DNA sequence: CCAAAAGAAGCGGAGCTTC
């Protein structure tokens, strides 16, 4: 312990004592921080970091010896050398800023003198940065290293922030807001997606910050210092920023939305640099300089990404050797430049790409002002990813003469679902634009013979590509089907991409070409198929082809089929066995793909089957009311109302009902994880709205056509036949809109009843200002759950099985009863401890508990089994980061502003999250697990979670491989290892113990309604138990069925599209069965196993 | 439903208050 020491020595003039027992000032700087062992950051012992990191940023040759490195990042060069002079003078800037602002706090309110004076004003929620300062004279100033240094981590935040955000989407907004998610105003989310929370900005500023001191926390230290002093430097370069316009803080005030919300929320948004600055082609020159370990960096030839020890933004779980295995596999990697899609951006440019795969120019005049805030978006998203790719081209563009021979490699971790996630916005997993430009996907095929087996892959590939749905027919049908698009409809495009394959040129009318095309087939991906078929046609040796052009084994169904695998507890049924065909478990059809399935056996999807049982719990209420006009009246408006909007209802004209899958896709997947009906209600009115805002806008676009169209024609022209047609569906619309804002259904007593809203919509309608607020939305809403949602639930109910349903109920309350006890005990035992802090005479009410503090309290967690172990996989539902535990401000800054709430690693309530965690992590996580790292593993392929990218040469092997691993993730158990963590944690629970708050959210989960009153202690121990013997019924069930399959002949295509099933090899044969036979001999089996058991 | 949380600001020196 020679630490005082070392940190004395190298910050000697803070002011301060750094003794925690000190009568006066206490130094709280070098009382929470160590030198590290070895050095992380170059800039510790400066006496001046700004000027020495710009002199090492001032030539390649001061870079390298700055560095100790042989040779720099050959992107920095001259421009970029010139640009980072700049931006080093602009640090100066912020750096002087900074003081000033320093100097303003220490003159107000006397609190530089009261400082002097012995008033603890470094112990402040506004003065922490107090103990980074120096006395001077009457006054104090910054220690020049720790400024100039935490300046250089703004600089580099200012230039990669950005591009490093999480996306926000309707969930995350509402959350943010507080405004109910079905109510968001539209164009709201994509504000709130384009900015910064305060929360946000500040943490990865801080951690930036914190990153460049280079030290490392004292153990032994509070956390309001540990964590405070960066957050209170962040908070303060924050401000600095504002002031030069770096940022823009935009506080949006949530009453002009919801008159009784009061949230105010700061909105922060870096101002961007040009498209065209050099320094976008290496951001990173200032990260590499400072840290001796780089975070923020392209990994390019043989520089290969670590591997991540713990699971993101879970410290207290680390990843699995088997996830470190699958995680080193998929770093390995290398992704080239397809050198004619970059030529081929390039020269359509970005107004163009944004006209072809965005919203284009907008004029907002001709568009409905909802509509228009949606457009902006699509366009913002395009945009982002253009810039993007061109900026990492850039970059590798220097790296060799020959962009194309340039490998790139991605840094991946594990998330709290067990997938493997491409780290940043813009890379090939993520962006479709960048993931048709930058492909780990290779081959040379022999594409001279059209009948050759490399020609039907290359056809394989063009289809998917251009929305042939290939996993729903025979090879030999694709290829007939592609050859009609490409001499049909197409043609006209491939005849331009010939031209630009041989002079680089694209006519005027490109992006009208490519529109008329492709029409509802374009895509990125399709751009790619045109560029590749035209890239063969050209080809001088068609004999060695050489194309990143991929086919995507992707999971038919994936989530509810693997779901319906995994926590099915009960016997086998018919129902099961044919529902579970339609996500490719074949039993007893040796070799038999999803192609022949879907051609020969059954059209319908999991998602149509639903739909289908949708239309007969429909028919089923109707009858329920069939006397009831006003009811019936009210069905037939809405479903009229849909029918208007949506490409996946259609209404015959002598009304016959025709549903397509879309509409059940989403709703039956979030069903089975814990979604509520409303959320659904809320999702499908909000399609609904879209397509009425849009429809607005081809209103406002036919009358400057032709100010003398009728409202009929301009709304609905387009979608009739006539004209006496469009007036009919005008008319349909007003009665529509009028009678479903006007009254809404309540279920009163099991029985549906309509009520006045007294809100209902009337007036003449503007298509530009066209809004349909709030109370309207609501009753739109409430119509959607009862005559629509609510029917779709029991078709979803009807396709999965009760039985899973069961299943997941358990898995969900159970989680959800550990989740409870864990978050109070958590709180209970911090209270316990912040109890004790308030004896020791050291301490300070705001100064927190120490990191060895918290990590007692979380290791006094372990006998209550937080984690779920299946051998291979951790997941640690609980796990949070929440403002909830410590309840206080962590920092502000100078202005007594930007108060950033202290944030602590925590358990928190999992809700329902234990259902999509256990699905997600055991179903596609531990097939790409097992994809990643089983024996022959697939090279060179893709991974997006159910979806693997593979090159045209591997397909069928890859494709075997993914059905293997498949079969693999079909031997767990996710409700056993859930039962074995709930177990243990029951027998060492005591529910007595457990505040009043958390006895009360336990006994919601564990308790029938009629329970929750009168609740005793016992009588919810006695519940949590009952689950318990659920959950080991439900586990021994799962078991024997697995154990049972497994004895069968089963052919197995999930992965689908190229028609390579996996074979078990089961030796008891099932085929020449009905599914009734299949159920009878599984259910022997079943039954036998059972009776072994026993004995 | 899940994959990441997340109000601002005067006065005073924490945390109540009001918007
Ligand atoms: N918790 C959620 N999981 C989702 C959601 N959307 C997709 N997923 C998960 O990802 C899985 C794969 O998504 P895909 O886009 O391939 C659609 P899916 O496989 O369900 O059916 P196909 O159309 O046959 O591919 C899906 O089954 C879910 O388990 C979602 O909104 N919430
Ligand atoms: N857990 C969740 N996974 C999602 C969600 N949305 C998408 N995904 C996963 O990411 C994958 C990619 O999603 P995309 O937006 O590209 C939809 P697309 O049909 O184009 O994907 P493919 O299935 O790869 O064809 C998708 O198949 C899912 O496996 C989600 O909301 N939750
Ligand atoms: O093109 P699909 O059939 O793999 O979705
Ligand atoms: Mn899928
Ligand atoms: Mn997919």
């Amino acid at each position: 312990e020679e630490l005082k020491e070392g940190i004395d020595a190298v910050y000697p003039s803070l002011v301060g004592t750094a003794d925690s027992k000190a009568e006066g000032i206490k130094n709280y700087f070098k009382l929470s921080f160590t030198l590290p062992e070895e050095q992380k950051s170059r800039t510790v012992g400066s006496e001046a970091p700004l000027k020495d990191v710009a002199q090492a940023l001032s030539s390649r040759a001061r870079y390298e010896l700055f560095t100790e490195k042989e040779t720099a990042n050959p992107a920095f060069n001259g421009e970029v050398i010139k640009r980072y002079k700049e931006l080093m003078e602009h640090g100066e800037g912020i750096a002087d800023i900074l003081r000033s602002r320093l100097a303003k706090f220490l003159n107000t309110k006397d609190v530089g003198k009261r400082f002097a004076q012995g008033t603890e004003a470094n112990r402040w929620v506004g003065g922490k940065l107090l103990n980074i300062v120096e006395q001077d004279g009457d006054t104090f100033k910054y220690n020049e290293q720790l400024l100039q240094t935490a300046v250089l981590a703004g600089l580099q935040w200012r230039l990669t922030a950005t591009s490093n955000t999480a996306i926000k989407d309707a969930k995350d907004v509402a959350a943010i807001t507080g405004i109910d998610q079905a109510l968001l105003p539209e164009g709201l989310v994509e504000q709130f997606d384009t900015g910064m929370t305060l929360t946000e900005a500040v943490s990865s500023l801080a951690q930036k910050i914190e990153s460049y001191w280079g030290l490392s926390r004292n153990p032994n230290a509070p956390l309001g210092y540990t964590k405070g002093i960066p957050t209170a430097m962040a908070a303060e370069i924050l401000a600095a920023f504002v002031e030069s316009t770096d940022v823009v803080e935009n506080i949006v005030d949530m009453s002009e939305i919801d008159p009784d919300n009061k949230k105010t929320i700061g909105l922060y948004t870096i101002t961007e640099l040009d498209s065209f600055d050099p320094i976008n082609s290496f951001p990173t020159a200032i990260e590499e300089a400072v840290l001796v370990n780089p975070t923020e960096k392209m990994f390019f030839g043989d520089d290969i990404p670590p591997v991540a020890n713990t699971q993101l933004r879970n410290p207290a779980v680390r990843n699995t050797p088997e996830q470190k295995a699958a995680l080193k596999a998929e770093q390995a990697t290398e992704f080239y430049v397809h050198t004619p899609m970059v030529q081929f951006y390039e020269t359509l440019g970005k107004d163009r790409i944004l006209e072809l795969m965005g919203a284009g120019t907008l004029n907002k005049e001709l568009l409905n002002d909802n509509h228009a805030k949606s457009l902006e978006g699509k366009n913002r998203s395009v945009e982002d990813s253009y810039n993007q790719l061109f900026s990492v081209i850039e970059q590798v563009r220097a790296q060799s003469e020959d962009i194309s021979t340039v490998p790139i490699h991605y840094a991946y971790n594990m998330t709290r679902v067990g997938r493997m996630q491409m780290l940043g916005k813009y890379n090939p997993q993520s962006a479709k634009l960048v993931r048709e430009a930058i492909l780990p996907t290779k081959a040379t095929l022999d594409l001279s013979n059209q009948n050759n087996e490399d020609f039907s892959a290359f056809q394989l590939g063009l289809a998917q590509a251009l929305d042939i749905k290939v996993h729903t027919m025979t090879r030999e049908v694709m290829s007939d089907e592609l050859t009609k698009l490409l001499e049909g409809n197409l043609k006209p495009a491939i005849d331009m991409m010939v031209e630009f394959n041989t002079t680089g040129s694209l006519p005027e009318n490109a992006v009208d070409v490519l529109n008329t095309a492709l029409g509802d087939r374009k895509s990125f991906v399709a751009l790619m198929a045109l560029m590749e078929y035209s890239r063969y046609l050209v080809a001088e040796d068609k004999s060695a082809f050489v194309t990143p052009l991929y086919v995507e084994a992707d999971g038919v169904t994936n989530g509810p089929i693997n779901a319906m695998m995994l926590m099915t507890g009960g016997l086998f049924t018919p129902d099961w066995i044919r529902n579970i065909a339609k996500g490719g478990l074949f039993i007893g059809s040796p070799n038999k793909t999803m192609n022949e399935h879907r051609s020969t056996a059954d059209n319908n999807d999991l998602y149509q089957a639903s739909t289908n049982a949708l239309m007969e719990s429909l028919g089923k209420l109707r009858s329920n009311y069939a006397s009831n006009m006003p009811i019936q009246s009210q069905i037939d408006s809405l479903l009229s109302l849909m029918d208007l909007f949506l490409p996946d209802i259609n209404l015959g004209e002598n009304g016959a009902l025709e549903l397509k899958r879309g509409i059940a896709k989403n709703p039956l997947t979030i069903t089975i994880y814990g979604s509520g009906a409303r959320g659904i209600a809320g999702k499908l009115v909000s399609s609904v709205t879209d397509a009425i805002y849009e429809r607005m806008s081809d209103v406002l676009k036919a009358r400057a056509k032709d100010p003398n169209i009728s409202a009929a024609m301009a709304m609905f022209g387009k979608q009739a036949a006539s004209e006496a047609h469009a007036e009919e569906l005008l008319a349909r619309f007003l009665k529509d809109m009028e009678t479903l804002t006007s009254t809404v259904p309540v279920k009163r007593k099991g029985v549906l009843e309509l009520q006045s809203t007294g809100t209902g919509a009337k007036g003449k309608i503007n298509p530009k200002t066209y809004t349909i607020k709030g109370e309207q939305l609501k009753a739109l809403q409430e119509n959607m759950l009862h005559f629509f949602v609510e029917p779709l639930r029991n078709g979803i109910t009807q396709t999965v099985g009760e039985s899973l349903v069961y299943s997941t109920e358990q898995l969900q309350k159970a989680t959800q009863i550990q989740s409870v006890v864990l978050e109070d005990m958590f709180k209970q035992r911090v209270q316990e401890k912040l109890a004790e802090k308030a004896k020791d005479p050291t301490w300070k009410k705001g100064d927190f508990l120490t990191q060895k503090e918290l990590n007692d309290i979380q290791a006094s967690l372990n006998n209550l089994a937080p984690m779920i172990e299946t051998g291979s996989q951790t997941f640690y539902i609980a796990g949070s980061e929440n403002a909830e535990v410590a309840n206080q401000v962590l920092a502000t800054n100078l202005d007594d502003r930007m108060r950033v709430p202290m944030s602590i690693y925590a358990p928190a309530q999992a809700g329902v999250a234990g259902i999509p965690f256990m699905t997600i992590g055991t179903g596609d996580g531990m097939m790409m697990q097992t994809l990643s790292t089983m024996k022959g593993a697939p090279k060179n392929t893709l991974k997006i979670f159910d979806g693997m990218n593979i090159g045209l040469n591997d397909i069928t092997d890859a494709s075997r491989k993914a059905n293997e691993a498949v079969y693999t993730s079909w031997q767990g158990n996710p409700i056993k290892n859930v039962y074995e963590s709930y177990a243990k944690f029951m027998k060492n629970v005591d529910f007595s113990k457990l505040s009043p708050e958390a006895l009360e959210a336990i006994g919601k989960s564990a308790l029938e309604y009629d329970q929750r009153e009168n609740a005793t202690v016992d009588d919810i121990a006695n519940a949590a138990s009952l689950i318990e013997r659920n959950l080991r019924n439900i586990a021994l069930g799962v078991d024997i069925r697995h154990k049972v399959l497994d004895k069968v002949n089963l052919s197995i295509d999930q992965m689908a599209a190229v028609g390579a099933p996996y074979q078990n090899n089961g030796k008891i044969d099932l085929s020449n069965m009905t599914p009734e036979q299949q159920a009878d001999e599984l259910n022997k089996l079943f039954r036998e196993e059972l009776e072994a058991r026993k004995q």
